[PDB]
């Protein structure tokens, strides 16, 4: 996409995320495609979650879509330390331009599908870059069946980072991060425990796929979001589809970008001492 | 102590951190008891590697003694980001006022003693305090042989942080902190892998004591390095003693306070992308 804006915060509950595509706003999730960089080689994809980090913010329902720290409770949503390791660990992207339609679940994926677009996680040697679009190759793919809804797991790395040509495929990492497996498997049940969710359990007893059912689900993930932009085409078209980068969609309003007021950078705000807790 | 002044720095290399006690300047490992607070309780301890942090600064030979980010080929001493974990996990205290003579290693200790004051790792639920004076109470006792040195493990928390009347032994924690026991073992030896040390070697087939071994350990912590104020009693003192808290040492300059500049805390300084790299 390229820079945005940071709208001062960081916690409180004001700092509004919004990257900027060239010279003048975006949108991802939407003006945010994928199949980007060589169509035979991988794609781009966004991040909202740096590792070693409790808090946790989305992109959906706003405009443009930004992440944020999720509510419900009135407050910020603050994903516990669990002991073994830290806060966030992975980073966490969201090939933008997908949708997992709650309905619809291919076989092999009861709980359906979902509403957030895409998990995706990437091992890159450098930090995350909260809402950084930057590029990377699919690798695995891991799913999670938790409160009935189809989720899944993607494996993107800094194609520009070190251990490119390196990493390829599932069976990788094990040599060269033997324990990003496993390691990612379980931190996601004991997530939600420290919160009031139990654990999850994930699908396919357990087992994650390669590229392979990667680039398809990954692939069938863009599609499931594209044969959506089309208008009524969902029978639930709840968020904003408007996109700028679609003079084919009722909704290229590319005049949602000025609108977007600039950049408001303040200052990371204090985060409550009750995070940085390793929860047994 | 009491409140310290920051040497606006982080990393730079200028980044010179000066605890300050009530109304004036301090000397940790010196200006710093230990056993006060209920000397039938615990003691107070300084902090100087907050836990998730590849950076390590010590306190000593400078005047009052004070952490940095050793160096020897001339660039700051960043800690590897072992792949298991992060950082720097575990805090790391100190407790000042004792020294690890280099010869005279008591019975199970052949290594001897080493130069630097003592290691005390205190699990408390806050973050360190990067220099932050704070109580606790003893509990374990873990010693590492390295590089023919006598390295000893200190167990202490924050006696006001919760967990309190619960944390009184090792046992404990494995209940408590089932995890923080095996979990600091080695996390030590690749500790110095990613570096050019190999790994190390714990103490006592290395199986830690309990706080009865961390008293005694503690307490000829503390006289070793008291009867070496006396004066010349030890035949190599090459540090600074100057102390304005004994006025009974040939260094009872409590002149060495005003002297010591104002604090001058500038920004944390960014650090090398190298570091935050999980090493396998």
């Amino acid at each position: 996409t390229y820079t945005t804006r940071q709208i001062g915060a960081k916690n409180t509950l004001e700092y509004k995320v919004y990257i900027e595509k060239d010279g003048k706003p975006v949108s991802a999730f939407h003006d945010i495609p994928l199949y980007a960089d060589k169509e035979d080689n991988i794609f781009n994809m966004v991040v909202e979650i740096p590792r070693w980090t409790n808090a946790k913010l989305e992109i959906t329902k706003e405009e443009t879509l930004n992440p944020i720290i999720q509510n419900t409770k009135g407050k910020l949503r603050f994903v516990r330390n669990c002991f073994p390791h830290h806060g966030y660990i992975h980073n966490y992207g969201a090939f933008p331009q997908t949708w997992e339609d709650p309905n619809v679940s291919h076989p092999e994926t009861k709980a359906v599908g979902d509403n957030n677009p895409i998990d995706v996680l990437q091992i890159g040697e450098t930090i995350a870059y909260t809402g950084q679009v930057k590029e990377v190759k699919a690798l695995g793919i891991m799913a999670l069946l938790d409160e009935g809804e189809t989720d899944w797991k993607v494996i993107a790395i800094d194609i520009n980072d070190p251990l490119a040509p390196k990493l390829n495929d599932i069976e990788d990492v094990e040599k060269y991060f033997p324990g990003l497996l496993r390691a990612t498997d379980e931190w996601f049940r004991i997530y939600k425990i420290p919160d009031g969710k139990p654990e999850n359990q994930f699908a396919f007893s357990g087992e994650a796929k390669n590229k392979k059912y990667a680039l398809d689900i990954i692939k069938e993930t863009h599609n499931s979001w594209k044969q959506l932009i089309a208008g009524k085409s969902s029978d639930s078209k709840g968020i904003d589809l408007t996109n700028v980068t679609l003079p084919d969609t009722p909704t290229y309003s590319k005049a949602a970008s000025d609108a977007i007021p600039p950049a408001s950078p303040k200052a990371d705000a204090p985060i409550d001492k009750s995070i940085d807790k390793w929860f047994f």
